[PDB]
Parts: structure tokens; C-alpha cells; sequence
């Protein structure tokens, strides 16, 4: 059987977008569109890569803890949690004002990833914790009328 | 009296000459409307109908048909659920050629080029009456769009599943 999916909207420095979780037991993948261009970014994560993020970041979470955090943030059913999405440049401004460094080149790949930010919140403190996300283009007409057809077809079956 | 009832949509894939066509004719209020997508290319082509166009349509054609009627015969051969209907899905070129074998420069435009005819074949006793709907073609859809109809659909999807 498919993993679990939470979906939402919500806007991100100036503008909207759909925020995909997929999880399953080894396994999360985020998925993130821009509602107006169709631009679509997306990452899969197992459970080393988490971890050590995690660790990096200065606070290590198990896997399927730092999957249920993430999960409560797109549905905004924790105040502990946030979300935010971040270009390389914005990251590296955010290390350094969480480092208290001044601060001082980027591929054609690079400069269009984007970073979902998850913003876990102990005491006082704030932690980002920075998922990366290649860009994907955009999406293919066919096969999103495939998967239109294919929902219709469920809400009809269920219907009945 | 026969009819499709307003706010009903009927939806299956059908393939005509080897290709997989996604079929949907739905009813609006005095309005039969008919969008064909191709499965593989989402090339996507539509019309729309009202009782007086329809009802000169099948006079013109060899036999008149009352427009709720001709709407349910639609209905029906999408459904694949009579055997007195069957469709097929034609260019201008493809009926101009159908037309003159049955007993010359033609027209020649984009819109014509690009048009397609979902043909309602109606049998009675043994003849079979072609009945001709165009359908301007339209080009393929909008990405951000369909991104949007399928997240409103999921959250439908969602919201059944507390039922």
C-alpha cells in the first residue's frame, strides 16, 4: 500500500505554494509546487541522510520522529513546528546569522534548488533544519490528465 | 421521455483507429457538451450543442432526432450500453472521403486542419446513421491548471473518506 500523504498550501517569501509529504517507513519524500508557474521541486530522504541532518544541524531527531514533526507543520497542528523555503543564497545568509559571522559560485542547478526549511522551536531556541529540494521542471500535460482521469474515477466508483 | 439529466457527466477511454481517447459528454442546462482528449499527446478538442443545432443536425443528416433523445443516445454509446449506438472519431479529410464513396478541391484552413468529429452511429432495422459532431480543437491544457484540479480533487477524495 502507498504511504502516507499530507498536502497544503501556503506562502513562502511572496508567494503560494502546495507543500507534498509522502512517508513511509524508510522512506520521505517532499514534494513542492509553485501554485502559479507550475515550477516543481522534490526530494526523497531515508533514514541515514535525516539522521545525520539532523545531527549537522545540532540537534539530531530519529527518522520517524523528525517525519511526524514535519508532518505536524504542514498541517499546522503544532505551534513547535514551522515551515519555510529557502533559495542556497537565503541558506547561507541564515547560517551566517545563526553563526553571528559577517559573510562573504552557484550552477545553473544549484542557483534553482530550493530548501525546505523545518523550524522546530525548544524553549526559547529555534532550529532550521534545511531539507534540499532539485528543481524538476515542470509537469507533463498527459501525464497529469492520467492522473486527473484516475481521480475522478475513484470519486465515481465511491459514489456509487 | 429520454434524456441525460442536467449536471450529469459521463467519462471513458475509447480507442478509435488504434489510439486511446479519453470521452466526455456532459449535460449543462440546454447544452450537450463534448471534450475529447487524446490519452497520450493531451491534445484536447470540444464542442457545444443546443436542442436547435442538434435537432437540425439530425434533420440534415437523414433522420430527426428530438434533442433530449439525441442526448441520451450519446450518453448511452459512451456508456458502451446499447447496441443500437457506436461512435467513431473522425478528421474533416476522413469524412470528406467517407462522403463520397457512399455515391474535388477542398476547404483548407488551421481550424479545419486541426477540427475533429465524433461520429454517433445509430443503427435501425440494418441501415446506420452518421450523425457528425465537431469539435474545434483547443491545444493541450495549462500545467498550473491541472496541478490545481487534481489538488481540489484530492482534498475531495480526502474529505470521503469520513463517510
Amino acid at each position: 500500500e502507498v504511504g502516507t500523504v499530507v498536502q497544503e498550501e501556503m506562502k513562502f517569501r511572496g508567494s503560494e505554494f502546495a507543500v507534498k509529504v509522502e512517508m513511509a517507513e524508510r522512506l520521505l519524500i517532499v514534494e513542492i509546487s509553485d501554485v502559479v508557474t507550475a515550477d516543481q521541486w522534490r526530494g526523497e530522504f531515508g533514514p541515514a541522510y535525516i539522521e545525520d541532518l539532523t545531527r549537522k544541524t545540532g540537534n539530531f531527531k530519529q527518522f520517524p520522529v523528525f517525519c511526524s514533526m514535519l508532518e505536524s507543520a504542514v498541517h499546522k497542528s503544532s505551534d513547535s513546528v514551522t515551515l519555510d523555503l529557502l533559495t542556497y543564497s537565503d541558506l547561507e545568509l541564515l547560517r551566517n546569522r545563526k553563526a553571528g559571522v559577517v559573510g562573504r559560485p552557484q550552477s545553473p542547478a544549484l542557483s534553482a534548488k530550493r530548501y525546505l526549511i523545518l523550524i522546530y522551536t525548544v524553549e526559547e531556541a529555534r532550529i532550521h533544519y534545511p531539507l534540499p529540494l532539485p528543481y524538476l521542471g515542470k509537469p507533463d500535460p498527459a501525464e497529469l490528465q492520467k492522473e486527473i482521469r484516475a481521480l475522478r474515477s475513484e470519486l465515481k466508483t465511491l459514489g456509487l
